[PDB]
DNA sequence: CCGACGCCGCATCAGC
DNA sequence: GCTGATGCGGC
DNA sequence: GTCGG
């Protein structure tokens, strides 16, 4: 947090461009800049020093100059005062309300939490669960609670079929002392890129976790991706734990390493790494790494037996999960 | 200057 | 019903 | 908004 003021500034600018301007590349530009500055191991003392980092250019350098000189940014101050922009920014904090729905709601005069509750019939299902648990979803999850949740998921998955392997990813696997949610990668030997030998592989797991009242709501659910809500059990007389977002991703067993690379993140690390892959002539998704031909079409999956193999292909030194928190 | 900016599952909608 | 585009959130 | 070519 050497430069927390600066990176906070860039994040709020990024959120503005995404939520209000719907300018996604500006959002990505600000987030890359914030990320490279949070990496930087000195207290930044000027915008020229910052412009030496990749992703910081002339515009951000000047903003950093204003911020260091005054402690504020007039642009953000103007944005914070505009009622319409502040309202759009707020509604996007509800899960399932993005920039488009937020501006549609505000255009219809729905601008506050109370407005949302009054108009819950204007929400799709995801948005309704996001409003229902609005306050809980803002809370972080201490790693100790993540540890308890991991124990439940892995033991309940083992009860369904001892051949499942569930791996907690996201920030948990990167070693964070708190997480925004719980990310679970699931494999089963009956589900490979070659064949799906058993139906209902994700559903069986989701159903078991609902059965024992760990999973409480569903935001979306398909054959390979579940997004919903869970809650640790509490003791007699004890306040309830907050409800938590849980994501479960069933990945073909022979594609585990690409999957766990993707699900470990961070999001900015994945963008950086996939971008670097393109410059080296490969393309990376959560299933495979493939070479790009001279015409730029993806060739056949390359063999992968470890996360490091993927690093090796694009000529990166290996980075432990704990060092992928960009 | 200028294109290119990571890649994708699910929910929802338009158009047929 | 399907297919294709769009919104959204995932890392 | 930034940047490589
Ligand atoms: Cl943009
Ligand atoms: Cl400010
Ligand atoms: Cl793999
Ligand atoms: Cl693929
Ligand atoms: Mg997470
Ligand atoms: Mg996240
Ligand atoms: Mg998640
Ligand atoms: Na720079
Ligand atoms: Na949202």
């Amino acid at each position: 947090t050497l430069n927390g003021g600066i990176t906070d500034m860039l994040t709020e600018l990024a959120n503005f461009e995404k939520n209000v301007s719907q300018a996604i590349h500006k959002y990505n530009a600000y987030r890359k800049a914030a990320s490279v500055i949070a990496k930087y191991p000195h207290k930044i003392k000027s915008g020229a020093e910052a412009k030496k980092l990749p992703g910081v250019g002339t515009k951000i350098a000047e903003k950093i100059d204003e911020f260091l000189a005054t402690g504020k940014l007039r642009k953000l101050e103007k944005i914070r005062q505009d009622d319409t922009s502040s309202s759009i920014n707020f509604l996007t904090r509800v899960s399932g309300i993005g920039p488009s729905a937020a501006r549609k709601f505000v255009d219809e005069g729905i601008k506050t939490l109370e407005d949302l509750r009054k108009n819950e019939d204007k929400l799709n299902h995801h948005q309704r669960i996001g409003l229902k648990y609005f306050g809980d979803f803002e809370k972080r999850i201490p790693r100790e609670e993540m540890l308890q949740m991991q124990d439940i998921v892995l033991n309940e998955v083992k009860k369904v079929d001892s051949e499942y392997i569930a791996t907690v990813c996201g920030s948990f696997r990167r070693g964070a002392e708190s997480s925004g949610d719980m990310d679970v990668l699931l494999t089963h030997p009956s589900f490979t890129s070659e064949s799906t030998k058993q139906p209902k592989l994700l559903h069986q797991v989701v159903e078991q976790l609902q059965k024992v009242h760990f999973i409480t709501d569903t935001l979306s659910k398909g054959e390979t991706k579940f997004m919903g809500v869970c809650q640790l059990p509490s003791k007699n007389d004890e306040k309830e734990y907050p409800h938590r977002r849980i994501d479960i991703r069933l990945i073909p067993k022979d594609q585990y390493y690409c999957g766990v690379l993707y699900f470990t993140g961070s999001d900015i690390f994945n963008k950086n790494m996939r971008a670097h892959a393109l410059e080296k002539g490969f393309t990376i998704n959560e299933y495979t790494i493939r070479p790009l031909g001279v015409t730029g079409v993806a060739g056949e999956p390359l063999p992968v037996d470890s996360e490091k193999d993927i690093f090796d292909y694009i000529q990166w030194k290996y980075r432990e999960p704990k060092d992928r928190s960009e």
